[PDB]
């Protein structure tokens, strides 16, 4: 009787089901959450007299088609079109060559062009119909406006590293963007990956390749499957037979089936229609002393600092800096971002081995981590590359039968070294990782592991007969403070040759470590590693009640009043007797 | 008239049958219990006007229908793609490696390449449809929040080994993951099995065995299963010659039958809809201060510990490491986790005996346990191996004819030991395992079996003439927390050529032994082992009542009142007047 | 029951769908906001009979149909016709060769003529139907008046920099210009093109080339895909040949499918108009004391020279001179303004190195801004290029348990030196930006960066032997301010030869750097760079209450009252009793 349904059944139309508000992941091209609130109070329609559409939204009539008759190239992997979010990945950003490269779309696509060497031919029929739009007065939704104010009330509190993991469950559930427009619409593609020896010899015939390429699709479109086509003259024998694979997908209306008229897919896009491209502004770009009139001024500007931080966190892991060229050596499969590091030579290095040593500064009654923190030198000079505090939380039960039970911590800091006639390598594996020499999280014959940032093993044999077949090189450790001193004979970088691959990421700060083998490289496309990057704290540090917050510069002042009601712009006669009880 | 009902008259549209919120088995592909509660109260629809959907649920319309023209040929078992459940399975976690690998799809997979010689090839019909996902504002179950509650009383009563047998049973009936977002669709798939050896000279065209087998998929679907193909020309001569099997599987929809056109297919996957991907969250995540209100905040932070170790437990066991490669040696077929134990040449060795002593400290009276706890060598070094503690509950009964029945509790420690001119081995067989020497419970001929760890047999002949048909060598036992020093002349692994069973799991610590059989090796796949991986305890811990509950470090404390009502913050003021009557 | 749908269920008949008042992007032919209000409450209809139209709102029937049966060639990108934008984008001003060369229909046509060398050809069936226009007495809508008012009460507190701040989000969501009369259609293009060899030798028959091409548009519209064209006799075999790209687009009415009479076409164009032609004003013509009588007279004077200078600002960025004439080299792709700076020699320059260093006036408690503000040479003439100061705020919080927290600000001016036996150049790259040297951002193999404008990296390298591969010559930096010395042996642009390239807009100000790679200028083409052009200020300024407002010369004077009600005019014995408590 409210909402929908009040407008549904005055109206008798359906919903237009494409609307902006929501929130984006840019990495995988995918949408999460409700940012904006939408409410359906007036009964708005599209002007059609088809659709009904919130109060906040006007749509703009494109009622556009294109008909493309000939397919496109496009040969590398690296300049990526999305053909759904096309618009939003193409921002002008620090990480615009690292959006969209974990979605479904394009891992298929890097992987069918390396596993057979092979170039991409797409061609699409694209019909777009409106254009959602948001304006620019506008509300956040109820859910993400209470998920702000805890982070507001983690950094009134001075509670840190709370606030900063609140930060990162926000990312977790409302993506890194906001979709401010949409294009609700229906695609039709064809996506063929053809040899790419077979584009070298026809440079000048290449319009007969992509001539034929769109001519096979309405063949395919408009007959039924079996053979009636009109294609089959000249090179529709080799274009059949250069081709390494082929799918065709729909993205609105009917679903696809072989020999459908293109007639009778146009007239079903009606009540079926779906985002074909969009575009957006970033996630903290939405928290501004506007959206937010309860709080404070310079309280939402740390808010929105906070936030901004957890984004630009999130895109720097997910980032695997490597070779690209693919028919240059030293090619790394998993690297999605270029470095120079292609036509580079090597050079052998030794390293001594790894060593660990713990202090356990508070905790020393009834739990010892200053035992499995500590690891010893099997067998230069040693760096030290992190300083690492672990904290560990105990119960005591001191009874009395009535009893009473009470929590500490245990700080235990731990220092992990290396040593810039030597132990021989055979991989890491850790706690979200596995050793790619076994393809399993164990070290090769004759290899014993060691531990070295308390949640990864070291495989490492002193032997030079037996375990010199899964012996690899060795390039050296960095982390986000320290360079290796190995480059440059710092920088954050491998030498030539060598590649780097993450390894336990810990408290924001992840170290690296360069390897030479070709057996790390391939495999499989990694994931993205989603947050919170931190583990939750334990609530280890004290509320301190702030009540009265100002800013030096224009003399303002927000008392915050009893019974935790609101934040009120505080009166120069009450601040005056709020200060003499505070100082 | 009230729920699903009162919207279902109204409305008129059948309810949508994907939704998420319930448990999720990782291990095995199944789900189970429901998390989160749905609630049917605003009779919401999806904005189609077409299905009816909770209240905290917002549906994504996708519309999309992929058609792909080649199968995809992936020749290891080792990388599996799941088609339904593989973004849930492809999670970053520890144990990656054993997700999906106790599956129906699966087991049928791994037999028909190992004992075939075999390479799979699928092709398929995809036709996504909505995407479905819960808000980030969510409640939880009436019978999920009651088993929560259960597990926090027994931890505030000190009764440890009840609230950790109270935590199997949730992973038993809610699954170790819960799931977040599902996809509603309709897939189309078959499967091939190939002969090894017919890719193998095809390196060149193997472009045209997957064109072939993506033709044969469509001359299925679209022909009457009598001979009107049109793919027979070349290569379906031997592509029919060199397959070994073949299936057809439709996962929505209407039931498929050979000769049903594309277009009859996608027009019946109305209102039949089901899950064909889903992604989702581990089950303690959802174990958190906000989800549980009533309970004090360190209480549901040890909760969460406890589910964790059960479900992480559950990954430990139904793990066997061992060597993966087919061609070589030493093929182990229950293993499903490499090890590198691969081309390990071996070493005979010889084990004197196995003896077993018991203890018997406080039962001395009516019951007599270290008569059958006891074992002595039938004719070197020993190791300890292990230290258990057997207890056994009895009944006294005092007439007085009115009488009375008091329980106690007998307690006797064993001890199992083996020797590092030397008894034969003829293999074990337990109370959930049988001999594979015999495929059955017994001991060969001349084999007489003697007890070892109070559940299993262990077959042995003394002779060197007749017993020598089924003896097979000996590896040494470990344990969960001693490896056996004949690897690295320690380790919890076999020596090289060996192979490793796990034999009589005892309270959260399996004990395994090292054979070389090949008898042992082969068979069927096991199946998952599900918990309680413990019998119930026998209630001899007596219970401790706590009332205050309190942290060091912020100065909170929560008072438990009377009548058990609830949890409440202390305020400042009562808990001095509650800790004098305590302390 | 009020608005269209009392309207509407009166009549029972559609509303027009094309309506003026909206904001324009002129750059980039997109439509954005609602400047104009528009209200349906007389129940106005077209005379017709047969759309509603609103109130200030008169349209004026054409019924007119246009039908070609030539195409036209246009050789040139420079000279772009629009076809649907082409009277606004054809305006009398200072950028009537910007307008329009950021669309999605113009990278298109300009991609596929530099990269097949190649000459397009269009032919058209246009049929407009109404020309709805606005009445000259018209009213702002509710939510752009009120955008108006928040730059006027900035303005008036002396808060610059937030008044500016608050006009560039206001260009971002209006747009450029005021659409004041559109043009009610449905046309359907098709757009070819031809090698541009193909038509040097056609010279006399160009006329007979162009009749095959619109023969060939209506054999594509009235014949069903399969061959039954009537074109084929002599000169459509090269006509076929001799093409690179083809398109059909419809742009109002049915979607087009090859196969459908123009009979059928032009008779769903009914209740499907769409835009065809649109033509508006600026939109600070909008900002006059006639639309807005609450603020005093020379107070919108103001606000609309604000907003006029942040218009211009957008068409200053987003313009790229450099070389267009395509055959003759050092062509720049990136390029949409000529310059003249083709057909010219180069002269290579030798530069010592950039250093940079910096003041720390005030913040020199408990911020360090002073060591990363500064760069040191690593190994002439230097030149300054700017004077940037650099503000950034901190947190104490001073704790008495109640705490409170207060803001302050911290100021860091630096400077940026270039030198006019050197060291190399390998690129830049920014946080807005990539080095092309890599397609990433990194410096390449022996180069190091270093900071020069506390955003963007430096790539450099000391070496004659290694970084020889990627080092390319250098032309010299300068700035909005300040042009280099080294053309003209100033002016604000590059020497002969060489291409000037964006990096870091600071406040308004953008500084740019000449190069000569030919690797820096190709690619994609670039997106448009959207305001605001500044970070969000700190609100440093303290706000100064202004009552009231006078100007000299025709001793006008407003006084606003108490409460903020409004600004009244005052009366000359009030002022009298105002300047006297004023000053
Ligand atoms: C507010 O929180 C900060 C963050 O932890 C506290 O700063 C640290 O406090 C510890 C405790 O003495 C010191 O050992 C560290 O050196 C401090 N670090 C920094 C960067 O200041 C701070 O003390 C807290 N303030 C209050 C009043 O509790
Ligand atoms: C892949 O493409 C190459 C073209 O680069 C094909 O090679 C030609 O095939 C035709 C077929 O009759 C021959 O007449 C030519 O002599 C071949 N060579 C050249 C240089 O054109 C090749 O056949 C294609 N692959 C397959 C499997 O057909
Ligand atoms: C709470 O439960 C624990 C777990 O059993 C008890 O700890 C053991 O108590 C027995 C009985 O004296 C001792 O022999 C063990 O050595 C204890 N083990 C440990 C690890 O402490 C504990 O005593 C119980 N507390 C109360 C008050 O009943
Ligand atoms: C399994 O595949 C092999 C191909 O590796 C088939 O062997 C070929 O069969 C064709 C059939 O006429 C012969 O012409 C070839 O000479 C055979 N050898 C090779 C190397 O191509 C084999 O026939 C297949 N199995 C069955 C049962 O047909
Ligand atoms: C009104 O705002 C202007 C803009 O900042 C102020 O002008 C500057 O004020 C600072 C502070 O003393 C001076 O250092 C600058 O030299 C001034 N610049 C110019 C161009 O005047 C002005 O002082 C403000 N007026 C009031 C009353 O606050
Ligand atoms: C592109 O256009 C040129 C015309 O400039 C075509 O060249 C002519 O092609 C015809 C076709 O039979 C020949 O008879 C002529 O001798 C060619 N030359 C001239 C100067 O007219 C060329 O063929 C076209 N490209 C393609 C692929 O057909």
């Amino acid at each position: 009787e409210v909402g929908v349904q009040k407008c549904k059944n005055a109206l008798k139309l359906p919903v237009l089901e494409v609307l902006p508000g929501g929130g984006w992941d840019n990495l995988r091209n995918v949408d999460m959450g409700r940012v904006m609130e939408l409410t359906y109070s007036n009964c708005r329609t599209t002007e059609d007299g088809q659709y009904i559409i919130p109060d906040e939204i006007f749509t703009i009539p494109q009622k556009q088609s294109n008909l493309e008759m000939n397919s496109e190239i496009l040969e590398s992997w690296a300049n990526y079109q999305s053909s759904t979010s096309y618009s939003i990945n193409t921002e002008l950003s620090l990480f615009s060559k690292v959006n969209g490269k974990f979605s479904t779309e394009f891992q298929r696509m890097k992987t069918l062009q390396v596993k057979d060497q092979a170039i991409t031919t797409r061609v699409q029929v694209r019909n777009l119909v409106y254009t959602v739009k948001i304006n620019p007065t506008l509300e956040l939704s109820s859910g993400f406006r209470k998920e702000l104010l805890d982070i507001s009330d983690r950094l009134e509190n001075n509670q840190t590293r709370m606030a900063t993991y609140l930060a990162e469950l926000l990312v977790l559930n409302y993506g890194t963007h906001v979709t401010t427009s949409v294009d609700a619409g229906a695609a039709l593609i064809q996506e063929d990956h053809l040899r790419a020896s077979f584009l070298q010899d026809s440079q000048s015939s290449r319009s007969a390749v992509t001539a034929s390429a769109g001519l096979a699709f309405q063949n395919t479109v408009n007959f039924k499957f079996e053979e009636n086509y009109t294609s089959q003259n000249v090179l529709t024998k080799s274009y059949l037979s250069n081709r390494t694979n082929s799918r065709v997908q729909s993205i609105g209306g009917v679903p696809f089936y072989p020999g459908i008229t293109l007639q009778a897919w146009q007239q079903g896009i009606t009540n079926h229609l779906v985002a074909i491209d969009r575009s957006g502004l970033p996630l903290h770009f939405f928290i501004n002393p506007n959206m937010l009139p309860d709080l404070p001024g310079p309280l939402v500007k740390k808010v929105s600092k906070t936030v901004e931080t957890a984004v630009k966190r999130y895109y720097t892991f997910n980032t695997y800096p490597g070779c690209t060229d693919l028919n240059s050596p030293n090619f790394n499969f998993q690297a999605n971002t270029d470095d120079g590091s292609c036509e580079g030579k090597m050079t052998n290095f030794s390293f001594g081995g790894v060593y660990q040593e713990c202090t356990q500064l508070s905790g020393n009654r009834d739990v010892l981590l200053c035992q499995k923190l500590e690891q010893k030198n099997p067998l230069y000079s040693p760096v030290h590359l992190l300083s690492q505090i672990h904290e560990e939380g105990y119960n005591h039960l001191e009874c009395h039968t009535v009893c009473e039970d009470v929590f500490q911590v245990a700080k235990a800091e731990f220092r992990a070294f290396w040593c810039v006639s030597g132990l021989l390598f055979g991989g890491l594996f850790s706690s979200k990782s596995i050793n790619p020499m076994t393809n399993a999280q164990s070290c090769p014959a004759g290899y014993f592991p060691l531990r070295l940032f308390e949640n990864l093993k070291v495989c490492v044999s002193q032997d030079y007969e037996l375990g010199s077949r899964f012996a690899v090189p060795f390039g050296g450790f960095f982390s986000c403070t320290v360079g290796n001193p190995l480059v440059d004979p710092s920088l954050k970088k491998c030498p030539g040759g060598f590649s780097q691959h993450p390894a336990l990421i810990s408290d924001g700060c992840q170290v690296s470590y360069c390897v030479k083998s070709g057996l790390f490289t391939g495999g499989s496309l990694p994931p993205a590693r989603l947050p919170p990057f931190t583990r939750p704290p334990l609530m280890s540090q004290a509320a301190t009640n702030t009540v009265i917050v100002t800013n030096s510069e224009n003399a303002r002042s927000w008392i915050k009043d009893s019974q935790t009601h609101q934040w009120r712009l505080g009166e120069p006669i009450e601040l005056r007797r709020a200060m003499n009880v505070i100082h």
